[PDB]
């Protein structure tokens, strides 16, 4: 009765907040925030296409048990999902800027991968370590050769990888399972 349970999503991974229902959703939105290391005003919070005022409260919204406030962290308003030639479907979430990455380059990023349920299967921020590879040069899968030509440092693009272009019918190391589709957020940070 005095509190309830809502679900944040941010386009990648959903997290579940329990707050009273006379809070101001402030709190909820610093604690979203404060998990992406930016502060709350930088971020986008929508709760039925409209977005959320600091002030406002689930009681002023009428919110209700599991609802869900979608977040968006990076830089663009509207993106579009791209698919291409190979089946890669990929979308800029921030355009970055500078320099293109093209093949025989040396790239760093940071990234997270996905199995389609949501379980994540490695991330380079969990080791607070970039991963760097030889754009083009076949060292890693094919969707990333092929997905991470173009971006711009700054940019974040997410990757849907069909199995043919990631591990296919082997899978990998007893965690990515056979003709798994692949789901990654790729920021590249140096070219
Ligand atoms: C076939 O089995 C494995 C392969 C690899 N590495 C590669 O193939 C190098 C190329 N990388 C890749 O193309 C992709 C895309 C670039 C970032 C790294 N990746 S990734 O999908 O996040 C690697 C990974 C797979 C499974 C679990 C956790 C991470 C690493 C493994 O253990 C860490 C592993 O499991 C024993
Ligand atoms: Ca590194």
């Amino acid at each position: 009765e005095t509190h309830i349970n809502l679900k944040v999503s941010d386009g990648s991974s959903e997290i579940f907040f329990k707050i009273k229902k006379t809070t101001p959703l402030r709190r909820l939105m610093e604690a979203f925030a404060k998990r992406q290391g930016k502060e709350m005003d930088s971020l986008r919070f929508l709760y039925d296409g409209i977005r959320i005022q600091a002030d406002q409260t689930p009681e002023d919204l009428d919110m209700e048990d599991n609802d869900i406030i979608e977040a968006h962290r990076e830089q663009i308003g509207g993106s579009t999902v791209v698919t291409t030639e190979s089946g890669l479907k990929y979308e800029d979430l921030t355009e970055g800027s500078g320099a293109e990455a093209r093949a025989g380059q040396t790239v760093s990023v940071h990234y997270t991968g996905w199995l389609t349920d949501g379980q994540k299967f490695d991330s380079s921020k969990d080791r607070n370590d970039p991963f760097a590879f030889v754009l083009g040069g076949g060292m890693v899968i094919k969707g990333w050769d092929e997905g991470v030509q173009g971006m711009k440092v700054g940019g974040v693009r997410r990757l849907t990888i069909p199995p043919q272009l990631g591990y296919g019918a082997r899978g990998a190391g007893g965690v990515i399972p056979p003709n798994a589709t692949l789901v990654f957020e790729v920021e590249l940070l140096d070219v």
